[PDB]
């Protein structure tokens, strides 16, 4: 049933992106996140995201859909072990996404718990 | 050129809705807002919105598009006077919107400035 928590956490990641409100990333991202093989602080990862969003220089009403970032039909959630879920989804290239160095068509996100209460994004690739 | 501020402010209203993060409504809504002929406090209007969103009991990945709330092709912005803009848009009925008493197909929003710096939503109908 933790599947619903992961979907909620992925949903919150997605909602933060589409709304360009990065304060919503603060309860989703682990204290250290593996970004393409390199650990980053939560705050340095979140600031990478806000800074790239600003480079897109998008029209205020552009990219206000989850369908602009992801193919939600492709979304897959799989328990990896007691404390780890793998989330896979096919992601889209847009004026915002091209500015994310870590952004790939075929995405892998690991959500991990260190307390069995909270599931945080601890790896993206 | 205040047209771009109104579009930004409407965009922020839209982003708060789609992301279901009502904290984003706090810099958009005037201290008193005329909701269908009756003045409401900002906090009572925002809490109406959060409470209705919770009644929809929507799937976490449902209604993550501006196209689920509004027809953005219909959006119109018009200066009414020195301190007032009328924003008109055709709005959609969904499991979330049916729980908003003030929600209408044909929407009128007034953005007003009391300082010439900040344009706030002061009426919705």
């Amino acid at each position: 049933n933790q599947d619903k928590i992961i979907k909620f956490q992925f949903g919150k990641f997605a909602r933060a992106l589409i709304s360009r409100n990065f304060d919503l990333f603060d309860s989703v991202i682990a204290d250290k996140v593996n970004v393409m093989g390199q650990f980053e602080s939560k705050n340095d990862f979140i600031s990478t995201l806000s800074s790239a969003s600003s480079k897109a220089d998008a029209d205020e009403l552009e990219y206000l859909s989850v369908d602009d970032y992801y193919d939600l039909k492709s979304l897959k959630i799989s328990k990896s072990n007691d404390t780890s879920f793998a989330v896979n989804v096919n992601a889209k290239k847009n004026d915002v996404t091209k500015n994310f160095p870590f952004w790939k068509e075929r995405q892998t996100m690991i959500f991990t718990t260190e307390d069995d209460n909270n599931w945080f994004l601890s790896s993206i690739n």
